[PDB]
């Protein structure tokens, strides 16, 4: 058939009770990532064929930069608590990866600061208990797919998207087939 299990993507041998619909997983400390993001700008490629009612999920890793990678994780959760993740993910990725001026959480808060969250808006997601409880979810998430590397993306909780088995030849019909398979798999 055009998709196939084991080519485009794999199936998980334990599905997920409750997973979100589609579910990225990634580090701003990930080159692959960055090229996923920044410049195959897969995520965004994903939502605009996904159907109505299906919403994408993106959660950061740890396994990535030590002390920092852990830091970066707990700001993507005060991102997510704050509903600011379109106003600094790039520059979290160029932070980290281009220019590398993010050497310490001070250096993430930063990123928030420039992009006109308020110092104390942060702070207070910071240290709070839902920020921790979005670390444990994505931890959690983590576990649950049994997740050995990134960047990666998981549909209903079953299923498994694997590049390896997409054309690599133009970046964007590469893009395009990730894209296609996210929706099928979203379907079936």
């Amino acid at each position: 058939a055009q998709y196939e299990d084991g080519k485009q993507y794999t199936t998980l041998e334990k599905p997920v009770a409750g997973a979100p619909q589609v579910l990225e997983f990634f580090s701003f400390f990930c080159p692959h990532c960055y090229q996923f993001e920044e410049v195959l700008h897969i995520s965004d490629n994903v939502k605009k064929k996904l159907p109505e009612g299906v919403k994408m999920t993106k959660y950061h890793v740890n396994f990535m930069g030590g002390d920092l990678g852990k830091d970066l994780t707990q700001a993507w959760a005060v991102a997510m608590a704050l509903g600011v993740e379109d106003k600094v993910t790039v520059p979290l990725f160029e932070g980290v990866q281009k220019t590398q001026t993010i050497r310490s959480a001070s250096d993430i808060r930063d990123v928030f600061i420039n992009a006109g969250i308020k110092g104390e808006e942060y702070d207070a997601a910071w240290n709070s208990f839902v920020v921790k409880s979005l670390v444990a979810q994505q931890e959690k998430a983590a576990a649950d797919v049994q997740l050995r590397g990134v960047p990666a993306m998981f549909v209903n909780g079953k299923y498994q998207l694997n590049p390896q088995g997409m054309d690599t030849s133009n970046m964007d019909v590469f893009v395009q087939q990730y894209a296609d398979t996210v929706k099928y798999l979203s379907e079936k």
